[PDB]
């Protein structure tokens, strides 16, 4: 199963090197096209050419790559097109063990197949407090009736905890239950000029403290906090005092859209426009799948058949580049152009 | 000319593999060098050998990949050395049908010109308010005389609402003419403490709502708004409230510099010092496009010609890189080092 | 030495190919990994196989990846394991000139060595002001004693400059002696409504400037500015007023993780749990290297070995994927799983 994902990728690069008519092929492709053209034909019955000159003849490799994507995605597109007929016995072209696949197609799947079947640390693209119902006026005074110390979100990666002359806490509660971190990158700064509840400025003298698990923690410096050892603030000074303590980034084993080299690079390359035709494909493909059919995801996926699909559709619309195809989809209707961003941002819905 | 491009490109890469003088060469390599360096001497009268020892061989065959270089970008570089004269006939080299081009150098001009001849969306790097000459005091009251809701920006990515009792209103406006978004990702929090005209602190009672083209929104959840539906805030409360509406991140189809898998990493290659002669022909050839000769763009480039020239340069510099040529440039005078940052950092002017 | 860590990337890149026992192999591998296991048995005495069944079989063919990435790196991993023992004579294998390495590692080994070994700009990650120790309310009015007009920190990449009526001054100096920008991008903006140290609103007239180097500047709009030239801000109004200046982003010399093609996912890939060999092994190599040994370091690294490690690490952690070795590591007590995130999380200590 990832030879056959790997075999489908070897083919399809391989066709995007047809980029002419009269060009010479470095041997390397021309061994792997004659292999996998002549299974492809043999048990499919269609009539693929090595070097295709007429439309016709792009047409028909691009739908054997079409073929060859589906299958190693697992996808059953259904009756999208008048003209193109999705062909199930191309499984059995690709776990043929004659087709060979190159060793970058076959790093590439080892690296899917690695990366999306186990968990690690990752840096996490949003503020740590994304969400949260209620914010708190930054750098405003505000006591919790009947305590001493009162932490509270000021922004999506902050927090400010007031202090009374005196007064010591543990703050951590704040930052439990919510996300799952591995760590979390800190730093902390008194707050200079702040308002208090009336309205009239007040300053934090020097002197306060914050220690995490009982060290002390210097201000204005990243420290890496575990997330449950204590974060305890103090105020040894005689007037009411400020701090702001902001969440730098943390890490999680979330998946990002870092997980696999260039992912944000391909997702776009997918999504893009190209015209009517491949807008359409692509959306039709993306239909049988988790992953949005037209705008790239909000969250990053996570499982190997979204990654996959992602990666064995962006070399697809390479190949769709390179050969030019042009046939028909069901409900789509071509503009002759000569196309335009307004005309591509009106099909997205 | 995407041919001419992945030749320019499959020639530069196989120099980059003369690292040393005895090694063995991956057969591969040798029968592409073969006849890429036979046509270019033909052509050029200039004696590259496959296998450069000393170092005017090793300058001839930098001049070789340079003369590729900007033959396959457009570029005519001028006078700019006393050691080199740019050959117009290399581009008859890279026409010639006989010399073969990599699968890897053909993917990559596809993708090239695929992305860079359409449009997709795409997550904009920087805030959605970046561009405006007013802000307003995060989480301080503000009332438009006559008004009984009024919206306002107080950060890069961020707008409050102020709600008289009662009232209710659209919001929408406030976001629109700026930027040409496809879709706003936005997050609403209820102000739970601010401040009044005064400098007073007041409460936002919880009961205030937000709704999105008629529907209800939760507070504190990602919410993806087209732009165009109606944004409703209404506060059923009996006292005044505030709301703060984060923009987390939106997309558009302005290009960024993830259009092209790892265009940062190309780019730092290209602006890069390595030394004099590297600074000297790395800004002489960027004056000749419209791309900053010495410091990376503020915004990414969106044409194939700047992707291309920025890809082809940063090959080149690898060459430069392990041929390690030793030339003059009009007004470049080294320096023996051994070179530090200080001395680099000097050189940007 | 460039040449040696060409080899072991170019071998081990050959070995994620033998996914399965049937397949047949592109002939590049086959005549890569018959010199290299055939070297290598020779000098070591080990009896690698090319195509590899048993579980024996796998776990030898790892280890010979494991001898040469090791080798490549300079490290010197210790007793670590009952199974393993590294053979140090695996330098004198990578160092044969008849083992041949690929234009891929190649060009990825003149990456690593060029960019490596100077010094480029680059847009650093964190807010300009990360590293202050106070901040001061956003919007409030601050005046020191004494003076016209005060600038002062209010955010991680934000100042705010109170100016009395009719004052002008320079505000430079609250931007020097932190990092060492080679430019700053700023955005200034005047505060429509800001708190008195009283606590009531205050508007700012229009009519307030700001010069860089004595040329005058909109709001709103991106101003490249070199850190040295005067920034001059002046209120020519009959009343209070207050501008923001926010650095949107700035440029050094510090190396990012855009300095090599995708760095941020190879870190990912190598700090991957995958089980608790893996897991086991990735710490004991990286303890004998500056680089962190289970958490991503926090700043990115900035030199050829940490690079080069990481490289060849992520690639073993490939290999590892494909070739699934059993081995046992000193301390390393594994569990059956299947394998959850749950029990992932708990392995980082």
């Amino acid at each position: 199963m990832d030879t056959i994902a790997a075999r489908a990728l070897t083919v399809m690069r391989a066709c995007a090197t047809l980029q002419e008519a009269r060009i010479v092929l470095e041997a390397n492709v021309m061994e792997i096209l004659g292999i996998a053209i002549n299974r492809y034909n043999g048990l499919t019955l269609r009539g693929v050419t090595m070097r295709p000159t007429s439309l016709a003849q792009r047409n028909e490799m691009f739908f054997m790559c079409l073929d060859m994507m589906l299958s190693a995605a697992g996808i059953n597109v259904g009756p999208i097109s008048p003209d193109y007929t999705q062909h199930m016995a191309t499984i059995g072209v690709l776990a043929t063990p004659e087709i060979p696949f190159t060793t970058e197609a076959a790093n590439e799947i080892a690296r899917v197949t690695g990366e999306t079947s186990t968990w690690g640390p990752a840096r996490q693209p949003y503020g740590f407090f994304l969400e949260t119902e209620e914010t708190f006026q930054p750098g405003r005074w505000f006591m919790r009736a009947a305590q001493a110390v009162t932490a509270v979100v000021c922004g999506p990666d902050m927090i400010q905890v007031s202090l009374n002359a005196g007064a010591r806490g543990d703050v951590q509660q704040i930052f439990q239950g919510r996300n799952d971190p591995m760590m979390i990158y800190l730093v902390w700064r008194r707050i200079e000029n702040f308002a208090m509840a009336q309205g009239n400025s007040q300053q934090t003298q020097a002197g306060v403290t914050v220690s995490v698990g009982g060290v002390d923690m210097r201000a204005g410096r990243i420290i890496a906090w575990d997330g449950q050892a204590a974060l305890h603030v103090h105020n040894p000074t005689q007037q009411n005092a400020m701090v702001q303590i902001q969440v730098v980034f943390y890490i999680s084993m979330d998946k990002t859209l870092n997980q696999y080299p260039a992912l944000t690079a391909e997702i776009f390359n997918v999504y893009s426009f190209r015209d009517h035709t491949w807008h359409g494909l692509r959306t039709a493909i993306l239909n049988r799948t988790t992953l949005p059919n037209m705008l790239p995801p909000i969250f990053p996926p996570n499982d190997r058949d979204s990654i996959l699909t992602l990666l064995l559709l962006s070399t697809l619309a390479d190949v769709y580049t390179v050969l030019r195809p042009e046939f028909a989809i069901h409900g789509v209707n071509p503009m002759p152009g000569p196309l335009t961003r307004a005309i591509a941002r009106a099909a997205y819905v």
